[PDB]
């Protein structure tokens, strides 16, 4: 496992966390690179469970090798860990679109920040 991108696509599955509260705790989980932008959604899959996706746009490369990086844990019972996918976003407009708008979501976008027009 390694990740060397600005730019990444996270997906935690089977993941319950509030789309918000996933953000904010990632703007800090990854202060090292200054994040610049994010976009969470919490998909539905068809059987009903969920999977929270995550663009983060940094201002800076980030260099991910330990897979366990980003977990994160809810805070009330069961306190469960999610563990997510981290991958390289191979473009952030693409993926912006998959996560805003093509997978099926009930609850509300979570946003943050200016979004980065990249090159």
């Amino acid at each position: 496992f390694r990740v060397y991108s600005k730019y990444l696509f996270l997906t935690y599955p089977q993941c319950t966390l509030e789309p918000q509260y996933a953000l904010d705790s990632l703007r800090t989980l990854l202060n090292k690179y200054e994040p610049l932008y994010i976009a969470a959604v919490r998909e539905l899959h068809e059987d009903g469970s969920p999977h929270l996706h995550v663009l983060v746009q940094n201002k800076l490369r980030a260099s991910i090798t330990n897979p366990n990086a980003l977990n994160l844990r809810m805070d009330t019972s069961p306190f469960s860990i999610f563990h997510p996918n981290i991958q390289a976003a191979k473009d952030c407009n693409q993926v912006r679109d998959y996560i805003t708008k093509e997978v099926d979501s009930d609850v509300n976008t979570a946003e943050w920040g200016t979004f980065v027009a990249v090159s």
